[PDB]
């Protein structure tokens, strides 16, 4: 009845509160240096406070056993905005510093940031079920879904600034190949030469991600890297000077026609990675065969 507005007041206290907690719990993970939690749990301690507050918070609200289903509605209208604000914050928080943690100086922390980002995605998710579900709110979930879709856009684009970081490294060793490549006038072991410099990337790096990312982490950090691999080598070798600022300006075609087999099972990971439909189908290595035809 009228119990209804007071607790709209909690609610907005709740916000309120959730949303300092969550500060603490990022600023004490933060100074701990984002330690995945175990072996098997690959997020860390900020993810677990975050979500485990945000559950004390519903279980209370449910605790508050309501009949009537229009009250009951209006409050997880409420709630849902403090979980995407509070989520959404965590996102940006995360954001913001992410550029700034990409040193292979120490490379873990991206990985468990992107590998948060998600487990805010999942928990979500969890805690959708928790409201009802479909019977939930209409208001309530709405504005909910759109929180998953903003999430989802968070990590596209962590993973996106994650692989960017390794541009340069990347462009750098695509060079060394173009040269040792040119040096050929067998086929299969001047692809192991000519893959030398990059191998170092395709070898541990992807290992790493390996055993740390998250499937949906893994996925599209591999996806980014790829594009990064397929395009530098493009620009490098291929293309005529007049189409690449790469190009500080044969029958060697065939070398890079097995090194991209070798490289695509790289990305493949004996299906851990990238999968070679994906890899098949993908229009930056269709791109590459094309300059790779062309010249």
């Amino acid at each position: 009845a009228w119990f209804e507005p007071f607790v709209i007041q909690w609610l907005d206290e709740n916000e309120e509160v959730s949303r300092d907690f969550l500060h603490g719990a990022l600023e004490r993970d933060k100074k701990d240096g984002f330690q995945q939690t175990s072996e098997h749990a690959l997020f860390s301690c900020s993810v677990v406070d975050v979500f485990s507050q945000l559950n004390q918070s519903f279980e209370i609200i449910k605790k508050l056993e309501c009949p009537d289903p229009q009250i009951v509605g209006h409050y997880m209208r409420r709630f849902a905005k403090t979980i995407s604000n509070v989520l959404l914050q965590y996102a940006d928080i995360v954001s913001k510093d992410f550029a700034s943690y990409c040193s292979k100086e120490k490379e873990k922390v991206p990985c468990i940031l992107m590998n948060n980002t998600q487990q805010l995605r999942v928990q979500l998710e969890k805690m959708f079920e928790a409201m009802g579900g479909k019977e939930l709110d209409a208001e309530a979930s709405g504005t909910l879904k759109e929180l998953q879709v903003k999430l989802n856009n968070v990590l596209d684009e962590l993973s996106h600034v994650f692989a960017t970081s390794f541009q340069p490294h990347i462009e750098e060793c695509v060079r060394q190949m173009g040269d040792i490549l040119s040096q050929v006038k067998s086929v299969a072991q001047d692809a192991d030469n000519v893959l030398q410099p990059i191998m170092d990337l395709l070898d541990s790096n992807l290992t790493l991600f390996a055993k740390i990312c998250e499937k949906t982490v893994l996925k599209r950090v591999l996806k980014e890297l790829w594009k990064l691999v397929m395009n530098t080598m493009e620009r490098t070798i291929v293309l005529p000077p007049e189409f690449s600022k790469l190009k500080d300006h044969p029958k060697q075609c065939a070398v890079v026609e097995l090194a991209l087999d070798t490289i695509k099972q790289y990305f493949h990971a004996g299906g851990v990675g990238l999968k070679k439909t994906f890899l098949e189908k993908s229009p930056d290595l269709q791109s590459l065969r094309y300059a790779l035809s062309l010249y």
